[PDB]
């Protein structure tokens, strides 16, 4: 099986006012998709025109995640009100690819060609851009030195070329960085400001749509602890629109005005159950296909086009009482209760909203965050705040990459946390099909430690499931 939606929550929260998100509609989701495509195209053009490189692979997606750590703006996907304006994530990634991206190397000839390509690009940079005399002579020295060695008869393995390249990059990098720093900062700021303008246009289109539906957007003390429940929207949803569904080779194909999105039949059936469990404004499923269309399109837009193995979730539930994923989507969730990036659309399918906004007083949780350093670091701060704030049983079992060279602040801080009860590293070789190692950290307050202690037997059962 791929999920266990029968497991009830043990997450406990203060009851919530309904959220103010504008209710989703395919016409708006399509516009957001089109503008996000244009934004990616602007990013490509800025990287090419200003630095002669392709956008670092997956950097835009990580930018979306880092921006949402600080974004106070009105769009569920795109950023528009962020301090600082310049993303440290996008800045870091672009700078690492200047003057060229270091590709993956398999052959010694490709290692030799990359060494040459770096030296040549560094020289082109020094000859054509504003650079201090000191930085110019250092880069020039190192480049001509590499060129003279390459032009000679030499002896090197691919490892020797790569180390030669690493040493040349070591010598040139600080100087190349100082040359490009202001230009790269300008790419980061410009793409943010274009995004904010797109957010404004999407917002105006969405408000106009609601007004056309005669739906008002202008619409109490919360003093009880309740078991968690999906995010509810205060604004009435607009009427369903025409979305056509048919199946092709066990793929659900959903068409809105000629725009097709696809999801596997298994995921479609899962979404139908999640909706039955999570949606309270649509008893005859009239809005269901509209919302599935928005959901699929939203997640396709987010990424541009893995989860723990099921036996691990089973063992987390049986051995440590886990009922809830801090990082998930309706498509990948194992439990019917989870946090996700997009409560405006995911709440209908069980989302409790984004994790940094989620405030559990109690519960046993799993957390497998996106590979985003800034989100991971904010996650840890949030863990420590929650664990210190409540005396009810609270446990987080956290899976992050073994980033050691260099370390990432989230892992370093979790290893120094006063709430750490156990830690281990797990290599994994069995990966599920869908038709080095992982650091596992147990953070628990005293009550959670008493209730879900990482004893030897429980850890052994968890490791037995983690192949
Ligand atoms: C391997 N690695 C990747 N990252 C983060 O992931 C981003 C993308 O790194 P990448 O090398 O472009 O791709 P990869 O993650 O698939 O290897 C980086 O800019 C970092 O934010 C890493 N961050 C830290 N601190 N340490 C690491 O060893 C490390
Ligand atoms: N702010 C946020 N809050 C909660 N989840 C988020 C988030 N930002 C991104 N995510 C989601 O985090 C998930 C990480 S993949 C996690 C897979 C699976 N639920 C597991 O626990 O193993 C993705 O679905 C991603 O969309």
């Amino acid at each position: 099986v791929y999920w266990d939606l029968d497991i009830q929550t043990n997450a406990v929260i203060r009851e919530r006012a309904p959220a103010d998100h504008l209710p989703p509609h395919p016409e708006i989701e399509l516009q957001r998709a089109q503008l996000t495509t244009k934004l990616r195209q602007h990013y490509h053009e800025l990287c090419s025109q200003r630095e002669g490189i392709e956008p670092p692979r997956e950097s835009f997606n990580r930018w979306l995640l880092e921006r949402k750590v600080v974004d106070k703006g009105l769009d569920p996907l795109l950023p528009s009100e962020c301090d600082p304006v310049i993303s440290p994530s996008m800045f870091r990634e672009i700078m690492n690819d200047i003057p060229i991206r270091l590709s993956r190397i398999k052959y010694k000839e490709e290692a030799r060609k990359l060494l040459f390509k770096y030296a040549e690009a560094a020289k082109k940079m020094i000859d054509s851009r504003n650079v201090t005399p000191e930085s110019r002579k250092v880069v020039k020295w190192n480049v001509e030195d590499t060129m003279n060695w390459l032009r000679r008869d030499h002896s090197a393995s691919k490892e020797d070329y790569m180390d030669r390249l690493e040493n040349l990059r070591k010598q040139c990098g600080p100087h190349v960085a100082s040359v490009a720093k202001d230009s790269v900062e300008g790419i980061c700021s410009k793409i943010y400001h274009i995004s904010a303008e797109y957010v404004r246009r999407i917002r105006q289109a969405h408000l106009t749509l609601l007004k056309e539906c005669n739906i008002s957007v202008d619409g109490e003390v919360q003093d009880r602890l309740v078991y968690c429940y999906p995010v509810r929207l205060s604004i009435p949803a607009p009427p369903q629109t025409r979305v056509e569904l048919h199946f092709e080779n066990d793929i659900a194909c959903l068409r809105f005005k000629g725009e097709m999105v696809k999801v596997s039949r298994g995921h479609f059936n899962k979404l139908e159950l999640l909706y039955r469990y999570s949606c309270i404004d649509d008893p005859r499923f009239e809005k269901f296909l509209s919302r599935v269309w928005c959901l699929i399109k939203r997640y396709q837009v987010m990424f541009g086009s893995g989860s723990l193995p099921v036996p691990v979730f089973e063992a987390l539930n049986k051995q440590f009482g886990v009922t809830f994923e801090c990082f998930a989507s309706p498509l990948n969730c194992y439990f019917k209760q989870f946090c996700s990036a997009f409560p405006d659309i995911d709440g209908f399918f069980g989302s409790r909203g984004p994790f940094l906004s989620f405030s559990p007083a109690s519960g046993s949780f799993e957390a497998n965050p996106p590979f985003c350093e800034e989100l991971m670091d904010a996650m840890v701060t949030h863990f420590e705040d929650l664990l210190g704030r409540s005396s009810e049983p609270l446990s987080f079992i956290i899976f992050v990459p073994e980033w050691r060279d260099p370390p990432t602040p989230a892992l370093t801080r979790m290893e120094a946390s006063r709430f750490r009860r156990h830690q281990m590293t797990v290599p994994a070789f069995e990966h599920e099909y869908r038709s080095h190692g992982t650091a596992v950290i147990f953070l628990q307050n005293n009550a959670g430690f008493a209730k879900w202690e990482p004893t030897t037997e429980r850890i052994q059962e968890l490791l037995a499931a983690y192949k």
